């Protein structure tokens, strides 16, 4: 896209090690699924498009940008290695947008929304196996 917008976080490094895990089969299967068909989800399915939203300060501020459609490739694609860093993704990504925006605003009410679920569904992540 435009040369304004940084490149997305890596999806793809040969050299980093990669392994599935029982955690990170239900984050895909159970969290990914269920948060991205959420009504509120469709600010989070890709990088946040500074220069379509006129947000000319985005990444000055937010200097670790993480998105939904991020880790649904890092997870369709075995990037990680463990539930941890696929945790700590959907983390950034709340607290971005949490960092970035005035309390209340409504992509901020819509975040809040899918870290409930979040939340919900990690305290529910299998014992590794
Ligand atoms: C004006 O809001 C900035 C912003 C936009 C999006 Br999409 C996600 C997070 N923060």
């Amino acid at each position: 896209g435009s040369h304004m917008n940084p490149p997305p976080p890596e999806t793809s490094n040969p050299n980093k090690p990669k392994r599935q895990t029982n955690q990170l089969q239900y984050l895909l299967r159970v969290v990914l699924k269920t948060l991205w068909k959420h009504q509120f989800a469709w600010p989070f399915q890709q990088p946040v498009d500074a220069v379509k939203l006129n947000l000319p300060d985005y990444y000055k501020i937010i200097k670790t940008p993480m998105d939904m459609g991020t880790i649904k490739k890092r997870l369709e694609n075995n990037y990680y290695w463990n539930a941890q860093e696929c945790i700590q993704d959907f983390n950034t990504m709340f607290t971005n947008c949490y960092i970035y925006n005035k309390p209340g605003d409504d992509i901020v009410l819509m975040a809040e929304a899918l870290e409930k679920l979040f939340l919900q569904k990690i305290n529910e992540l299998p014992t590794e196996e």
